[PDB]
């Protein structure tokens, strides 16, 4: 179940966020903690490709080796709040699972600056969801969360101390695939 109407950042700068570059998940929190593993790797690229607002996703479970990529087309609900479809793809953009009625996520940018962000995601696959999922992002895969984003976590009435870090998982990412997937 998802339970939060996440509030987007006041004055969110869409073009800076959706600039074609990669964001790494450094820390995450699911309000239903059992919905996701205790160790995980995730990243995304976000940009406009031929006029279309896109995200490319990467998930990797460092214990099981489960790996998957997605390409998403985003629709705008309001500034910084989107509804995204998704198709599962290989790293080269070949479709494994097509865009499907009932497979979508909401995506809210609660805070962002040039280097860091806080997002909320509510994933739906049919009648299933993956709970309220918060993630701290950085442009640098190894950056410890700084004061701007940690304060934003507090301003969301959350506690950064309770987020799970991805930093001790030897996460390695294919940035080139994430960038090219934006076009697919
Ligand atoms: C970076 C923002 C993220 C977004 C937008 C996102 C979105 C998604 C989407 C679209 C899927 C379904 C993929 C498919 O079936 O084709 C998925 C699956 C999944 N995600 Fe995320 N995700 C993000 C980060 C994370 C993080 C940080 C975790 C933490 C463990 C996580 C855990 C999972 C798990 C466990 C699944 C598999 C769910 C299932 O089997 O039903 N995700 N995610």
């Amino acid at each position: 179940a998802c339970t939060k109407n996440a509030i987007a950042q006041t004055g969110f700068n869409k073009d800076k966020y959706f600039n074609g570059d990669v964001w790494y998940v450094t820390d995450y929190l699911d309000l239903e903690p059992d919905d996701v593993p205790k160790r995980y790797c995730a990243a995304l690229a976000a940009g406009t490709a031929s006029g279309k607002l896109k995200e490319a996703l990467y998930h990797y479970d460092p214990k099981t080796q489960d790996t998957f990529y997605d390409v998403s087309e985003l629709q705008v609900e309001s500034l910084g709040k989107y509804t995204a479809n998704f198709k599962k793809v290989d790293k080269n953009g070949n479709v494994k699972v097509a865009v499907t009625a009932g497979n979508y996520y909401t995506f809210t940018v609660m805070y962002a600056d040039d280097s860091s962000a806080l997002i909320h995601v509510c994933l739906h696959k049919g009648n299933k969801d993956l709970g309220d999922l918060y993630a701290v992002l950085n442009r640098n895969k190894d950056a410890a969360a700084g004061d701007k984003v940690k304060s934003a976590v507090s301003a969301a009435t959350l506690e950064f101390s309770k987020f799970i870090s991805t930093k001790e998982n030897n996460c390695a990412y294919d940035n080139d695939s994430l960038k090219s997937l934006l076009t697919k």
